[PDB]
């Protein structure tokens, strides 16, 4: 049978491009969403028109809470229910906003920023592993090429992305005996935030050495496709920067 | 007037050595503790006998919860109540235990303890310290092995990576206030009290520089340097104090 | 119409596997070699049998010396002479042996370990850029660069210098459309001279599979980085190490 | 009996400040110099006025060449002949100028890779060969906090400074059994060229989060003094950034 993948935050932007490219590669896909039901279903409709019964949607809030472990177990379960297997987990869903150190409650911001970017990937990783040859099992975490030169006033976001690097490495070591590889893709500037102004976006584009433009979502997805492929069978614990050289540029 | 410091998890082991060395350098200290009340009170008594009214204790659970922000605000308030200022914060308190990915505490309690103590509480204490504000600095106790982690310690490792992120992000953001933010990263220092001697010696034998763990004082010496005037231009730096351990391959 | 690639130290082992996989991908290839003339000519014969006029050999010593720039210029020139273009450079050739700090001359060790692993890549990069679509350079790095083998100081210095070159050249050549990336093996093909017991010792250290990477696994990462699927990637070093660099002492 | 230190490139700027602070700490010093003989002698005379017979000069070109190993052996020998011991080596001397990818290039290699990396390596060999519980032996290499966000067109300089990181780590591992520690100090923006226009200096100063100014040579020297002290006796293989946060600043 075809392998199956879960992509979190898959209704739009980078997660959608990842789901599309996995599907084009021959995967059946679980399209996870929180608020974007109409977009999730629109994508599933598009993929199922290409190949019947090869895409399902799955709703969950990935904010940390007392119920997050059960939510994460249910996302993994949805893949096994639809497809009978779950070969690939892509932890793409992410909250992103500033949290100044000097003046939503701060503890809500913790639950969102550290929940979506680190704790939910951790719980999904546990559930994915618990449910596990010619198999090619792997997890890809969407990281951030600027983790070591962070945006001003983004402490909690940066802490969450750092925690995700730690998860990538710890899980790669711990799951290697099961043949599960765990890797990351770290975009620099890709699709800019919808809310961001045009002038601010051009400011970011101009800093990129390679072509003075942001990565398309498809360019990010290309690195994910490589890491889940048979061409990456010895690669685990690696984080591939896809940033056009941005992280190499000094202040 | 003498400067004052908050040290978290200061009743025993490395946090006590830090509080003692700060005290010996001339600081007044807040000795934070969670469960180790007798040890905390014993240390404050020793320091106060050395120079009166130079040490207080402050109790707090640093597990993450909706009241953790108020707890962290209260630890910093305790320093200002006792001493009228707060010059230095050392984020030392830490939970440390395995959380295997494949199979008493629920996973959400493990998250609240391992990520709370190692990362969120340092973050909220950093916010409270900065909000209340000369040689001001914060020192975070990091881990030199963050990129070659112990098997089955994923949540602990996530929390220490988050602490690196806080160290860098806060150094950038608080530099305009003249608050420096740095880290000290031990390799093997005081082994866990529950560990048997044979298992302790396994760890000792790994260390290139002398095949022994760091003393608590050796860790404290790096903290003392980073809060001193000899580190006035240093911010966002994490000093490994690991005897070469992190350079040793498999 | 076919693009062309230079691979250094391409007669045997990982460089051979990279030359073969590039050729299978559609590249014309310059097979650089130093001493392995028979193996180099054998490979070119094999590739030319598959598609005529798609492989040549090029001999050069990559030890540092005052004529190394000319030698590196000549390797790049050989690609233009044979194929009229040079799209890809793979810096694979490398000397590897211990240089203990406490007791060939040391100056020869420096010329060989720093020359092959760092200075020749730099001069090849210069000549590649000066002579100039999907242009790219791939440097073979070492995943163990921050947990070095005991008594391999000069080797480790050369591989750290190569990381520096990868990043510096990525920045400097980005405006010309040339991407510069690295692939960092952990343990791949073990040295021919190493005993079976030591080989097994290294294999047992690797989390993912308890075995070394095949040369083909390393080549597969090189293929990705030169491909259209990596056209926004520059300055990146991909570890291909089965988790080895994550394992504590 | 007083310990002794070799400082390379000690006639001016950072190396001068290191030599002065070591002398103030109680060390006898070898002031290595290449071209600045007048300044090296002037420093030796100042230090000897403070305490007789505590400073000597040693001239050597640290460009790589057939004779560089002999030169580096001589520098260490000079400390033993003057003072009967050599406790500390500070590899401070450094060439710094652009080498665009698009003086012969082999001269540039000899100067940039020889000063910044090969001479430190040969000095390290000579230091260790001479030592083959009051003792506190250590080497401090002057590294660069911006090594992973390099200046445009400085490839050979950056390669040399990355090689020096490798030396620091490799030598820490290998010399640990002899009780020799090996560490680094990595400045960001420190003493700028006096001839550099103040407009350009200000461009660099405004980049630095902590104080919007460059480090003094004394601030760099303070980190060296810590690393060679009794307070750093478990520290080996560590590189301390002294950069005011500059390396954390994104493009
Ligand atoms: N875009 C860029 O430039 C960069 C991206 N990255 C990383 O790449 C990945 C994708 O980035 P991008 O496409 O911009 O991401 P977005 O900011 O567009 O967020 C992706 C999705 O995450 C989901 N999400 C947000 N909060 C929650 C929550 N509480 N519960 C569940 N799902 C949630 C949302 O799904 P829904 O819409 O269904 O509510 C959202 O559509 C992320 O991990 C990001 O950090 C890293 C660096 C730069
Ligand atoms: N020891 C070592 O070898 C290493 C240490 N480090 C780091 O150095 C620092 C000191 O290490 P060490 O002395 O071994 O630390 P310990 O494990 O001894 O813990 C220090 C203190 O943390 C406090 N703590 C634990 N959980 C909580 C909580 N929920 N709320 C509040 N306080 C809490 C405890 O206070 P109480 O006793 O009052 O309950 C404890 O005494 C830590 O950050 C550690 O991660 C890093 C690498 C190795
Ligand atoms: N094998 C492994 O486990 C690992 C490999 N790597 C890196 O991967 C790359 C390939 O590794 P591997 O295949 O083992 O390499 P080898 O050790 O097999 O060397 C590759 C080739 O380099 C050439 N070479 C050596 N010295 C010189 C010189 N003075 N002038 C010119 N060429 C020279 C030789 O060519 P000839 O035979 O023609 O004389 C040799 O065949 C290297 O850069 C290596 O550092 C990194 C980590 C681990
Ligand atoms: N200044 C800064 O902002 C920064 C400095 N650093 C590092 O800190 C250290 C000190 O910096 P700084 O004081 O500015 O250094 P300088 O550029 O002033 O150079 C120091 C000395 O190196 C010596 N030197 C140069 N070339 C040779 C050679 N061929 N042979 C022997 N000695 C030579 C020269 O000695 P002489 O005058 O006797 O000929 C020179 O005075 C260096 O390693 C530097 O890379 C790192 C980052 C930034
Ligand atoms: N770094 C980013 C950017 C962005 N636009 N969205 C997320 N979730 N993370
Ligand atoms: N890394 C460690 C070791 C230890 N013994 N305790 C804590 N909190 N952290
Ligand atoms: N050149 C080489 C050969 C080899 N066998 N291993 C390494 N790291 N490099
Ligand atoms: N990084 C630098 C700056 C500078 N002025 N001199 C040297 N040798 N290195």
């Amino acid at each position: 049978e075809a392998p199956a993948a879960v992509v979190t935050g898959a209704a739009k932007r980078i997660g959608r491009a990842i789901a599309v490219k996995l599907h084009q590669t021959g995967y059946r896909v679980v399209i996870h969403y929180h608020n974007s039901a109409e977009a999730a279903v629109s994508l599933a409709d598009e993929l199922n028109k290409e190949r019947s019964n090869t895409a399902v949607v799955c709703q969950a809030d990935l904010t940390n809470s007392n119920v997050l472990p059960a939510s994460c177990e249910e996302i993994i379960n949805s893949c096994f229910r639809a497809f009978g297997r779950c070969d690939v987990l892509v932890n793409n869903a992410s909250a992103f906003y500033p949290t100044p150190l000097v003046q939503k409650t701060v503890e809500t911001q913790v639950a969102e920023l550290i929940g979506t970017n680190a704790i939910a990937p951790f719980l999904l990783t546990m559930s994915f592993a618990q449910r596990q040859t010619s198999s090619n099992l792997s997890i890809v975490n969407l990281c951030d090429a600027m983790v070591d030169q962070p945006c001003m006033a983004f402490s909690l976001y940066n802490m969450g992305k750092h925690a995700l690097v730690g998860l990538t490495q710890s899980a790669a070591l711990e799951l290697a005996p099961y043949g599960i590889r765990v890797n990351g893709v770290a975009p620099g500037v890709s699709l800019l935030p919808v809310a961001m102004g045009e002038e601010e976006k051009d400011k970011w584009r101009r800093k990129v050495p390679l072509g003075r433009r942001e990565a398309s979502a498809e360019q990010i997805a290309d690195a994910v496709i490589f890491l889940v492929s048979g061409s990456a069978q010895y690669i685990t614990g690696s984080i591939i920067k896809v940033d056009g050289g941005l992280s190499l540029v000094h202040a």
